[PDB]
This record gives C-alpha cells, sequence and structure tokens, in this order.
C-alpha cells in the first residue's frame, strides 16, 4: 500500500482505460487530520530531505486551523474532498446523517509585519510540503515509464502549482510552466524535463491573476484567471479529488 | 470559402465545443482529382515558394495512379477519406447505389536504380505539397491563437508527418517531434514552435519502424509502430477525414 512522496498510480479500469490516482486527496486528508510523517503512507527520501521536518510542520498549521472550522462540528454529521485556487482553499461538503479553508492565502494580506510567526511558519512549511510533493511526482514520473502515460495530465495538480508559484511571488520556470498548462501530456513532460532548465517582465508587471467580479442580488461571483508563461489568461476552477 | 495552404478552422457546435477542420480531406481530393494550385480553395504563398510549381507536379502522380484504381470503376456505383501510415496509402470506401493507393510507399521498394522518373519525381512532389501543408500549418498555428487551442492535437496530422520523415529517411527535428508526440496541444506547440531549432544514433540504428506481422488461416495482419523521438514504439493506426 505504501508508496514514495508525490508518487501517482495508473489504475485500469476494463470497460482498461487509464485512470490516474494522483493521490492529492491523500495528502490534504493527512495534513488536516494532522498526522506525522512518523506513521503515513509515505522509503529513502535522500531527494527530499527535510521532508519529516516541513511535513509535521505543516500538518500542525492546517490541523490547528481546521479544529476552528471542526468546533462547530456535530455528532450525527464527507471524505469527497474540492480545491479552489490560488489561496489553497480545502472545500469540505459535510452530510447531515459546506465549509472553506484557504490554507495559503495569497489574494488578500495587506498586513506584512502583522502575519505572527505561527502563521506564517505554517505556510512556509505549507508550500514547502507542497514543492516537495511536485518535486516527488516529477522524480515519479521521470523513473518509470508507461504505455498510457501518453493519455495522462497534469490537469489535477494544478491548485498546488498555483499555489506554489503565487506564494513564492506575494511573499521557478518549471513549476510555472507546468501552472500554465495543465493540459500537459505525461510522455511529452517526461520528454520535455531535463530540458527544462533556465522573472518574465511583462507577466511581473501585471502580475500572475486577474480577478473578474460580477454582481446580481443574491449573486457576487469572483473568478480567478492566470496570467500564463506564453500569456494566456487562463481560467481557475476548483478541482476535486476522491478515495 | 478560400483558406491559405495548410491553415485549420476551429469549428464550434454547441451541444460550443471545439472541432478542428484540419482540411486534410480536401489535400487529397485536389491532388486524386488531379486539380491544378491555379483553380484551388488555396493569397500571398511568399512563405511557400515553388508551391503551384510542386502541387501540380504532385497532383499529376495522384490522379495518374488514382485512373488505374478507376480504369475498374462503375457508373452506377464515395468522400470519406482514410488514411494508413507509412506508405500513405489513401483508402477509399466506395458504395453500390473498398480499394488502397500507397502514394509514398516507404515499406517495400528494393529496386533503387529500377524506380522510374515518372515515378521518383511525382513522389519528391508529394512530399513537397505534404512538407508545406505542415510548414503552412505551423504557420496559421503561430499566427493565430484561439482559447479553444488547449482543446486541440496534432493528432490527425500524424500520416502526413510519419510520410515526410519516412520518405526522407528511405530515400527534420520538428516534424519528426511532431510525428512522434500526435497527443501535442495546439497551445504549448506554439510556445515551443520558435524554441524547436537543433540524427539520433540509436533510433536511425534500428530505423524509425517496427513491422509486428500475424497470421491464422484467414488471418494475416501486419501493425506497424514508430520508433519516437522519446524512445516509444507507438502504433501507427488508419485516421479518417470527412467533408
Amino acid at each position: 500500500e505504501r508508496r514514495t512522496f508525490g508518487s501517482y498510480k495508473i489504475e485500469e479500469i476494463t470497460i482498461k482505460i487509464p485512470i490516474l490516482d494522483d493521490g492529492i486527496f491523500d495528502l490534504i486528508n493527512y495534513l488536516l487530520n494532522g498526522t506525522h510523517f512518523d506513521k503515513t503512507h509515505y522509503f529513502d527520501y535522500s531527494h527530499l530531505p527535510t521532508l519529516e521536518r516541513d511535513f509535521n510542520t505543516a500538518s500542525n498549521y492546517v490541523s490547528e486551523n481546521y479544529s476552528i472550522i471542526v468546533e462547530e462540528i456535530d455528532l450525527n454529521k464527507s471524505e469527497s474532498i474540492s480545491l479552489k485556487s490560488p489561496d489553497f482553499t480545502v472545500v469540505l461538503e459535510y452530510f447531515k446523517k459546506v465549509r472553506e479553508l484557504p490554507l495559503l492565502p495569497i489574494m488578500c494580506r495587506e498586513s506584512e509585519d502583522s502575519i505572527s510567526e505561527d502563521i506564517l511558519e505554517g505556510e512556509g512549511a505549507v508550500i514547502q510540503v507542497l514543492k516537495m510533493f511536485m518535486k516527488g511526482f516529477l522524480v515519479h514520473l521521470g523513473e518509470n515509464p508507461n504505455s498510457y502515460d501518453r493519455q495522462l495530465t497534469i490537469e489535477k495538480y494544478r491548485p498546488l502549482l498555483i499555489s506554489i508559484i503565487g506564494y513564492e511571488f506575494t511573499v521557478n520556470h518549471i513549476y510555472y510552466q507546468l501552472a500554465t498548462f495543465d493540459n500537459y501530456p505525461f510522455d511529452l513532460l517526461r520528454f520535455q524535463l531535463q530540458s527544462l532548465i533556465d522573472i518574465k517582465e511583462r507577466i511581473e508587471k501585471d502580475g500572475l491573476f486577474k480577478v473578474i467580479t460580477t454582481t446580481n442580488a443574491r449573486g457576487q461571483y469572483q473568478s480567478v484567471l492566470l496570467r500564463g508563461i506564453n500569456g494566456s489568461e487562463s481560467y481557475l476552477n476548483l478541482k476535486r479529488y476522491r478515495k
């Protein structure tokens, strides 16, 4: 059952069609439950040093901010996580027999010296857990090729990738390209992975995000776009993850 | 109605979903009908010089080899072309109220000095029409971006791309990469297009194609694979094109 940090799994479900078991759902579940790295699904992490150092410190902040949401939780009252970008807003949908959780709020913080070390340190560790999961994914990708790879995309790893480039900016070209091109095939990415070795003025001159906001009585809906490495102002939508 | 040589068209069919009007179906129809470049759908072709010189000379060979297939054609007896690779085998499926046509046979020709100029010249012009259509496609791609581009792939331009790299070999890194990665997104390709500027020994040491052949009484089925720029021995399947 145990798999290395960041590693995916290609599932065959005969209708044998590929289904990516990205494992993001797990990462959030463990952090929200505040599990220590010593007793997880997650081996020789020489490629990922300070993984237990940064996993636990992030697990602290994620669980401590979840207990606030859990303070008003019921005994009689799901495990089908969803993720909003760029604030890394964990979306929980509870059943009787819905709340948000922005782990890395990039969009709103005009309080530089006001963000305390009890909040700031935990985020610095949440981006280091995210950065390491993506390094752990690209390592597993490059390491093992497969015939179904050509039928797979970076599409589910977007919120992780956006929050990585986002925090770094408001507080890497490979992370940026990957965040812009969610349509990236697994086989093409493996091929071009080592070839990706190199701040664009215009994109930084206008920032990474556009926030289109509309109203209509009950209506008050925002929509975040991402200024891409190509230029494309791509829409950022909520990504759902299952067991 | 008139469009530049190689240019595609993104169609919106509200269910508005993207549908690529690649225009390959046209190219073959014109060549089989042996139409001259002077009276076609196909502008200032400064980027494609010797286009009428090479279109007509190819149109000659394609029509002259079609008249052989048409010699045994009926008065009472479709326009839904299909393409087999790597021999550039045009597949026609006729109705009463099915034949092949290998325009560029790369797979079988142990007759070097035996291929006459009445055949050889026409093929050299058929690969020059194919090469120019793909140059004409990448020019149109780079020239005009679109929001649906991210939902489009090189997948239908494969037989053209395979025959280009195939003839060149049995008689370009950008054509090769494109032939290997049929899963190439339009937006990613545009982004990396000018970045593609540079013969791998191993791939040439084993050649570009593998030909798996099996038998079973009525059975006698071949299957061509393509040794990719990444290594991948990808299956080459028949591609169908409509009006």
